[PDB]
């Protein structure tokens, strides 16, 4: 080398897949890529190979399992300044690379990426260091590595995916069915189609079945992209293959005790229920030793390692284990429960349908306005006020119910509820109606009916029934349509297009990445076990094999950006466009929590936004011209939406309020909206009878013991109805599972590397949005502490309205944003 050249001093930091020496002689090369010199081609001139020389052991500072090592590089001539590096791996095994770093002002690069040995790379890997740029700020030595980098990223959408790839592409959902199983368990292909619209997945590639060459082969491992699957530390951590556990060892266990008369079949009072998170419940010895040496399941259940399992105390039963038995709660969980986002203004009396009364029956409502307890009010008054709302399920569940009830132990109603807005700001339940589809040709004598509430005697319990069809209704509506659909498969073709579209290099890029977040690998594992046919969602909910197709219906009215929070609210007629007030609209029902929280965080993330994007675009002909941006928004809409690809309604993303839009609405969807309908699961789902997932008869005749049974036993009228015990375990499970937050998470506000970009101006952005969220998380605290909004933050149940919160510790907490749909 040069007489008085000096070598660039770099420091690699990397985790071994489970010693250390083994990494260096000719393990691991490197080799620097100019940003700033070009060879002949206009591509960056290389390095040569340089190969790791020895272990770091002196920075205090590296995170657990990991470790640095020394190596440097010559740079003599014209090398100009290093922008990217190659590395291959020429070990057996894979490691994860960190980082690199360069010294002497610094350069960094943040990899965090599975580097796989050298023979399985058809290019070798390229890393860059952490300087953003739009295509046309790209330096010219390393305009053709970005854009190879992005072709290698898209594949060429054939072959099957193995472990290694980095291969972003999509597909429909015709992995779910399990046809060469049985017959039975054949299902409709979701997406592509006019009948079955539905937003696209990662692209696996593990061909047809030999049955039907349009479903796709079962497999082990459902593929996604090697580092949409980065690892945990700790085992536990890895809440996402529980699921998988769950379905694949744990329910078949629980179902071998039922089999063999361990248990109960079924609970035959209340208490049975509460036992599960007080003494337990005694299984064989056979189950509790499948249970406890599994990570993430044997968090689930505290034991004493023989026979007993218990689940944990549930949040909605910490104070008052009756509470959610009143309708001041059964009304309160509409605007703060586990599915706040369904509840809608009723403008009219009586409410209307749009279905066809040749197909279903008459579809007049039945509820009279005499009948209706308005606190006094007529009902021209409460429709002037705006106080009447309503949650209404009939329309979304009337085109199903033939097809459910006809299933074995499912029965149900498309139900409608008639909420009034008091004096007080609370929200009142005044009627259910319980609709069933009537037509000549119908075998069943059953009736809709109009239920009103009631204390004492029959009319008691069958109001309590009644409440609880309406939340049949509303947790299958949840499960499906607000978190399913409208969180993890709505994100999905997000995630894909960015990898696809927009280079590792670009702002936008690192903008919306943290958001994705085990995005990808959670849905991948929910397709192999949670939404596949007979899996965990099937088997616990109403639908069964319609679950997911009924998701494919709702998909038809899905709109994007009708996902942004002011325009939900407006749409839903819960609030008024308000230029007067701060986040310009105004709640029709004050102290909705979900809503008046949750626009406090909307608008953090829009500020956030709105500093970030004209960091790098200055004027909107600055978007249309970004060839990735254009590129990435025309595949996002036309191929993973793409049944939806020609509604109006698209943001055309050629303005700057457009990519502001666009990013604001994906972030939301991804940290606030995912985190507000997920992690309340199990503290007001933990207790079955509060949010039951399904009923398995319709209301019992009078002169019948079923009816007689209401009068005398009202509980077990009650447990009859809703999810059998077997069911209700595994289902506890799962939403413990996914109600639970990894150690690992990474919150609103944070970031996994304090060096994501060099840029000093996006970095003091992003330390402001931090700060930000905490001032707004102070402000929840004093909402939660404010007496006169007990009613509603609290309720009878005493739960103080944390979701929305944006920080949490670890676990099961019922707060904390993260910033992404990572379980
Ligand atoms: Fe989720």
């Amino acid at each position: 080398m040069f007489s008085a050249g000096h070598k660039i001093k770099g420091t690699v930091v990397l985790m071994p897949k489970n010693n250390l020496n083994a990494f260096l002689g000719r393990s691991v090369s490197l080799q620097l890529i100019s940003a700033t010199k070009a060879d002949a081609h206009g591509k960056g001139k290389v390095g040569k190979d340089t190969f790791l020389e020895g272990i770091n052991t002196s920075l205090p500072t590296l995170g657990a399992g990991e470790s640095a090592f020394n190596i440097h590089f010559e740079w003599d001539g014209s090398m100009g300044i290093p922008g990217a590096f190659y590395i291959k791996n020429y070990m057996q095994v894979e490691f994860f690379l960190k980082s690199l770093t360069l010294e002497a002002g610094t350069i960094r690069f943040v990899c965090n990426s599975w580097v796989y040995n050298t023979k399985l790379y058809k290019s070798v890997r390229i890393f860059f260091a952490n300087h953003t740029y739009v295509p046309s700020e790209t330096p010219a030595p390393l305009v053709e590595y970005r854009e190879e980098e992005l072709k290698s990223l898209r594949g060429n959408g054939t072959g099957e995916r193995k472990e290694y790839d980095r291969i972003y592409d999509y597909d429909v959902y015709n992995d779910l069915g399990n046809p060469d199983k049985s017959e039975k368990l054949a299902r409709p292909v979701l997406g592509g189609s006019s009948t079955f619209p539905y937003p696209r997945r990662g692209r696996t590639g593990r061909g047809p079945t030999v049955t039907d060459p349009n479903t796709e082969k079962q497999g082990e491992v459902f593929y996604v992209p090697r580092d949409e699957n980065l690892g945990h530390l700790k085992s536990k951590d890895a809440l996402e293959i529980g699921t998988k556990s769950l379905s694949q060892i744990v329910q078949p266990a629980f179902e071998s005790a039922f089999d063999l008369k361990s248990t109960p079949i079924e609970f035959h009072s209340f208490q049975d229920v509460h036992d599960l998170y007080e003494g337990g419940i005694k299984l064989p010895r056979d189950v509790i030793s499948t249970i406890i040496p599994l990570p993430v399941i044997k968090e689930l259940y505290r034991t004493d390692g023989q026979h007993i399992l218990k689940f944990p105390q549930p949040h909605v039963v910490q104070v008052s284990q009756s509470a959610w038995m009143t309708d001041e709660e059964f009304a309160r969980e509409m605007i703060a429960g586990v599915n706040p986002c369904v509840i809608r203004g009723l403008e009219e009396f009586p409410p209307k349908s749009n279905l066809d009364p040749a197909i279903y029956g008459d579809q007049s409502s039945k509820i009279t306005a005499d009948s209706l307890d308005l606190d006094g009010y007529t009902m021209d008054e409460a429709l002037g006020s705006r106080r009447l709302f309503m949650l209404d399920y009939h329309d979304i569940f009337m085109p199903y119910v033939r097809q459910i009830n006809q299933l074995n132990s499912a029965k149900t109603y498309a139900t409608r509820t008639i909420l009034f807005l008091r004096e007080d700001g609370t929200l009142k339940p005044v009627a259910i109606e319980l609709s069933l589809p009537h037509s000549a040709g119908d075998l069943s004598a059953a009736v809709s009916q109009v239920v009103l509430p009631a204390k004492e005697g029959v009319e008691s319990t069958i109001w309590l029934l009644a409440k609880a069809y309406v939340i049949v209704n509303d947790s299958c509506y949840h499960q499906l349509m607000s978190h399913w659909l409208n969180t993890h498969a709505a994100m999905e073709p997000f995630v894909i297009a960015t990898h696809r579209h927009l280079s590792v290099l670009h702002p936008i890029y690192k903008l919306l990445t943290p958001h994705y977040r085990n995005n990808m690998n959670i849905n991948a594992l929910a397709r192999q076990s949670l939404i596949n046919a007979n899996g965990i969602g099937e088997t616990t909910f109403l639908p069964s094999k319609y679950s997911v197709e009924m998701s494919s219906a709702v998909y038809k009215n899905w709109v994007f950006t009708d996902q942004a929070l002011p325009a939900d609210l407006i749409k839903r007629g819960v609030a008024i466009k308000d230029p007067s007030t701060p986040h310009g609209v105004r709640l029709l029902i004050e102290d909705y929590p979900y809503a008046a929280d949750g626009l406090e965080i909307w608008a953090a993330i829009k500020t956030w936004v709105q500093e970030y994007v004209p960091l790098y675009y200055a004027r909107d002909d600055d978007v249309k011209n970004d060839s990735e941006l254009q590129h990435w928004w025309k595949e996002a809409v036309e191929k993973g939406h793409g049944d939806l690809k020609d509604k109006p309604w698209w943001p055309k993303l050629q303005t700057l309020e457009d990519l502001v839009e666009v990013c604001l609405i994906i972030i939301w969807i991804a940290s606030a909206l995912h985190a507000a309908v997920n992690f309340g699961q199990y503290p007001y789902g933990g207790l079955i009878m509060n949010r039951p997932t399904a009923s398995r008869r319709l209301l019992p005749e009078k002169g019948t013991p079923e009816y007689e049974e209401m009068i005398n036993n009202h509980e077990k009228a009650y447990l009859r109805t809703i999810t059998s015990k077997l069911p209700t375990l595994i289902s506890l499970s799962v939403i413990e599972i996914l109600s639970t937050h990894a150690s690992d998470e990474v919150y609103l506000g944070q970031r996994d590397n304090p060096h994501w970009t060099s840029d000093s101006k996006a970095l003091q952005a992003f330390q402001k949005f931090g700060n930000k969220l905490k001032e707004i998380e102070e402000k929840l605290v004093r909402r939660n502490n404010d007496p006169s909004l007990q009613g509603n933050r609290l309720g009878p149940v005493q739960l103080p309205y944390t979701l929305l919160y944006p920080s949490s510790e670890e676990g099961l907490t019922f707060r904390g944003i993260p910033n992404s749909i990572s379980i």
